[PDB]
């Protein structure tokens, strides 16, 4: 589809068996969400954003399907205010920019 | 253009009358600036980002050209990872995001 700016650009996931709701962030390098259940193992991460830096759990070759589109890679865990898609995952299913 | 998402998409700006790079970020609802140097009043404002909250400045109807596209609107400024563009602007210039 083609996704205007004048609303957040808020899509419906499926990640782990659970649904959430997601921001495609043009602006993100990574994946970031939170209350989701990965299984298995993951290392620490720090990220840095706005207002500061970000202790998280980095879960690498995670399945997650993005507005119907099934992609995998890597989803990182931690207490962000709202779950973010990055590029990470948009280049996956093919999303640009366009004006 | 169209802009992929393989690396970030960064564009060059022209604000009061300096040139500086900023992130074109659709998980932005405003854009934050640093070292730019706006004339005039503004207003206090705090903004909340993955890591935390910010304060900044709020400067309202500026000009800024964005790849070579002049619009006016809210430029915030203040401490951020990098420049970011935001909703409110790329509103203006016409951008979508498209997969
Ligand atoms: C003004 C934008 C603020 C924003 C808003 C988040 C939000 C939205 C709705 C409701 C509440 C909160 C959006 C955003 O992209 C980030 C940053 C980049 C500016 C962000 C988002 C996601 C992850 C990261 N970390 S990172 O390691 O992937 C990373 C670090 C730095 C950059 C850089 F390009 F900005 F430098 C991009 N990516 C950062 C942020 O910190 O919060």
């Amino acid at each position: 589809p083609q996704i205007t700016l004048w609303k957040r650009p808020i899509v419906t996931i499926k990640i782990g068996g659970q649904l959430k709701e997601a921001l495609l962030n043009t602006g993100a390098d990574d994946t970031v969400l939170e209350e989701v259940n990965l299984p298995g193992r993951w290392k620490p991460k720090l990220i840095g954003g706005i207002g500061g830096f970000v202790k998280v759990r980095q879960y690498d070759q995670v399945p997650i399907e993005i507005c119907g589109h099934k992609v995998i890679g890597t989803v990182l865990v931690g207490p962000t205010p709202t779950n973010v898609i990055g590029r990470n995952l948009m280049t996956q299913i093919g999303c640009t920019l366009n004006f």
